[PDB]
């Protein structure tokens, strides 16, 4: 323990070969048994432990580990377990994965899954009723004090972490049958129920908890603010834990009024994300709290810098001295991959830039010694001369440079306004009125996929098996008579991986896995320096399939705000710039489809609001211009005649964005008073005529008034015929009947004129 203290937030779980997906996809399909999934568990955590006390790190976390949701576990501790959970005599363990990943599975709905902040986490979310009674659940044991005592055992003293009663309450919302309930009106039932578990891991013999309340980076409303006070003046006292109230993902300072007068023991904030909240953030310090400094990123995979994360503390230091300071992960690990060690296809100079979980322990020790005063004389200078060649790989270290040779408004403007593109269009393809197309997936070539993977075939026989896949795919929708056809994709795997492991400024991983929701896991691609594009990404599979019918074929792109915010991005250069990079990238791929006969483009950008800064405010905005921009440059290139479209299913879309995009035609997904919000779009739109989750075949007449529907609203000339989005999970049959009845429908219409 050096004077000043280093401190990790938490722990990724899945272990350094995907050990947690394996164990708990075997228990859910019956292989494991309910011992061998808590032994599993059991070994990842020990492991874990060992490794980071091994690293030499003072605060070790306890309770970071899940078998699915950490949230999702809180709500099974303290009994927030919807009623129709209880009803089939299930244990506990899969009372939690029946919440967790649905009831169909024991029955003869899972919970919503939700954005952790703007990282790329999901969490289980916390669902209240008025029956809800909030009690400490000790059927199955307890897990922050088992996992305590679990770790005390192996000789390892941790700090169990768990999210606080108001971010918990927060982050939660009314059952169905409570509407009118405020989640956060139910504090004073909860309250207790923390104070049980506080003092039953007191008595364990933990001496600190970390009690996460991240809502605080947020806009808060008042009646939610105003609790934090009441709320840890109930937590606090002999019998508890000391408590160190963590933040993270952002800036408190707009709350700071509500923090002011707590009595817990100390804070956490993050200075990677902001750094300048220091000097207000340490002044509301009295009494002798302590200030966490989180200055290692929970949240990317870059060697961070440890002069300057030194010299922050250094100021936090100076500001309520070194016996008052902790050096600490920003947020949790959670959001890294768990071992670097496990690469052996980077380039070498390039994985000398990184630093993944198991590295960043090291880290934040080496960090707390430097300001300390002991000797890690060698790891500053390797570490000194890692920064250095990095920053010496980029085009400019200078920031004058990089602000000014970053996008004048004509690169992100077509060459006329859509009613002159829609005369060009018109005359070139000669579409009907209400044409009809689809958004891009169908039904399934797995086998032959693996095969060329493990090459156990060649890439001439796996090129043969993609083309007859496209090829029924395409003849299938000739047959049904769509106007606009698609390839399917089955020569991709994921909508970013497959832009992220062919563009320049990029590295991919073989292991480097990162949590997303339950058992699924991504392996995001990083981005290491200037982004530019080397080749053709997606033209062969294209012109392909275009070259099989008459009929137009879209080429299908993802967007650069979604390959930004799906992969780990440069921590030296602003998202902004990553993004306009992207975007002339992807404006080669798109000249060049174009050039090849592909004049027809689908470009789509799912991750936008996911992406959306924390608060409102100048990030923002600024945020949402350069995203449209981005978006803009990829797409400004072509001809007037070259039809751009783009298609939009993601949760809370915002039609000001969608109308800054300057799209031909977009798709929205839409099957109450909501086709009220794209009343005013300028350019083609279809708004999906079917749920392509709904578990039924919509009859031709069903399509029929839903197109009337929408002709009370807009006119002919600008409506599309489309599903909702993507059939990849519906089954031929139903894909055949629904699409034929969409088609005849338009029929229908068109003949009306
Ligand atoms: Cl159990
Ligand atoms: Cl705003
Ligand atoms: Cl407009
Ligand atoms: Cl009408
Ligand atoms: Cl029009
Ligand atoms: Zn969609």
């Amino acid at each position: 323990q050096s004077m000043v203290q280093s401190s990790v937030l938490g722990f990724p779980r899945i272990g350094g070969q995907r050990e947690l997906k394996k164990i708990t996809e075997a228990y859910w399909s019956g292989k494991a048994t309910v011992e061998e999934l808590l032994a599993k568990g059991k070994e990842l955590r020990e492991h874990n432990w060992k490794l980071q006390q091994k690293a030499g790190v003072d605060i070790i976390p306890s309770n970071d580990f899940s078998y699915y949701d950490q949230v999702l576990d809180l709500s099974l501790l303290f009994n927030a377990i919807p009623e129709r959970y209880t009803k089939f005599d299930l244990a506990p363990i899969d009372v939690l994965f029946a919440m967790g990943r649905g009831l169909q599975y024991y029955a003869t709905t899972a919970l919503e899954m939700v954005k952790w902040f703007d990282s790329n986490y999901h969490y289980v979310r916390p669902t209240f009723s008025h029956s809800t009674e909030f009690k400490l659940n000790t059927a199955a044991g307890i897990k922050p004090v088992d996992e305590f005592n679990e770790a005390k055992a192996l000789g390892v003293q941790t700090r169990p972490v768990i999210l606080g009663p108001v971010s918990y309450l927060y982050l939660g919302k009314a059952d169905k049958d409570s509407l009118d309930l405020e989640p956060i009106s139910l504090l004073p039932k909860i309250l207790p129920v923390y104070k049980e578990l506080l003092q039953k891991l007191k008595e364990a013999g933990a001496e600190q908890v970390q009690i996460d309340e991240p809502v605080l980076v947020l806009d808060l409303p008042e009646a939610v603010q105003s609790k934090f006070k009441e709320a840890y003046d109930a937590l606090v006292g002999a019998d508890v834990p000391e408590l160190i109230l963590t933040t993270y993902f952002g800036d408190v300072r707009p709350n700071l009024k509500a923090i002011e007068n707590l009595p817990v023991a100390g804070f956490h904030f993050d200075f990677v994300r902001v750094p300048e909240q220091l000097d207000e953030v340490a002044s509301i310090l009295k009494d002798g709290q302590t200030l966490s400094a989180g200055v290692v990123d929970g949240r990317n995979i870059w060697k961070t810098d440890f002069a300057k994360a030194s010299a922050v503390v250094q100021k936090a230091i100076e500001k309520v001295g070194k016996d008052k300071v902790v050096v600490a992960t920003s947020s949790s690990l959670l959001h890294t991959p768990v071992d670097l060690e496990s690469e052996t296809k980077l380039d070498a100079v390039i994985k000398d830039w990184f630093s993944f979980a198991t590295q960043k322990l090291d880290e934040v020790v080496v960090i707390a010694k430097n300001v300390s005063g002991e000797d890690v004389s060698k790891q500053l200078e390797a570490n000194a001369a890692s920064i250095k060649a990095r920053s010496e790989s980029s085009i400019t270290n200078d920031p004058k440079v990089q602000e000014r040779l970053t996008i004048n408004e004509a690169l992100a403007t077509r060459k006329a306004a859509f009613p002159e593109r829609l005369t060009e269009q018109k005359a070139k393809y000669n579409l009907p009125l209400f044409p009809t197309t689809t958004i891009g997936s169908f039904p399934q070539i797995r086998i032959n996929r693996n095969k060329f993977a493990k090459g156990q075939i060649t890439a001439e026989e796996y090129e043969a098996f993609i083309n007859k896949e496209i090829e029924t795919v395409v003849r299938f929708q000739e047959e049904i008579g769509l106007d606009v056809l698609v390839h399917g994709e089955p020569e991709r795997n994921d909508m970013v991986q497959y832009f992220g492991e062919q563009l320049n400024g990029f590295a991919f991983t073989t292991n480097g896995w990162v949590q997303s929701y339950g058992s699924r896991y991504v392996r995001p691609p990083i981005i290491v320096g200037d982004v530019s594009r080397p080749k053709a990404m997606t033209v062969k599979e294209s012109v392909y399939a275009q070259s099989i019918t008459s009929k137009p074929m879209k080429g299908m792109l993802t967007g650069p705000v979604t390959i930004l915010r799906w992969s780990f991005p440069r921590d030296d250069v602003s998202g902004k710039i990553q993004a306009l990079q992207l975007g002339l990238a992807l404006r080669d791929e798109v000249n060049d489809l174009e050039g090849a006969g592909i004049t027809v483009i689908q470009v789509d950008e799912p991750a936008i609001r996911e992406g959306l800064p924390l608060r409102a405010g100048k990030e923002r905005s600024d945020y949402l211009n350069w995203a449209a921009q981005s978006f803009r440059v990829a797409t400004s290139g072509v001809e007037n005649s070259t039809q751009i479209h783009s298609h939009f299913c993601y949760s809370d879309l915002d039609p000001n964005h969608i109308k800054a995009l300057d799209a031909d035609v977009v798709s929205i997904e839409f099957s109450p008073n909501y086709i009220q919000e794209f009343s005013e779009y300028p350019n083609h739109i279809g708004l999906g005529l079917f749920d392509i989750h709904s578990p039924r075949i919509p009859s031709k007449q069903e399509f029929v008034s839903r197109i009337e529907e929408i002709l009370k609203v807009y006119p002919a000339s600008k409506f599309w015929v489309n599903p909702d989005c993507g059939l990849k999970t519906r089954g031929w049959p139903e894909v055949k009947e629904s699409l034929t009845n969409m088609v005849e429908a338009a029929k229908e219409f068109r003949a009306k004129y």
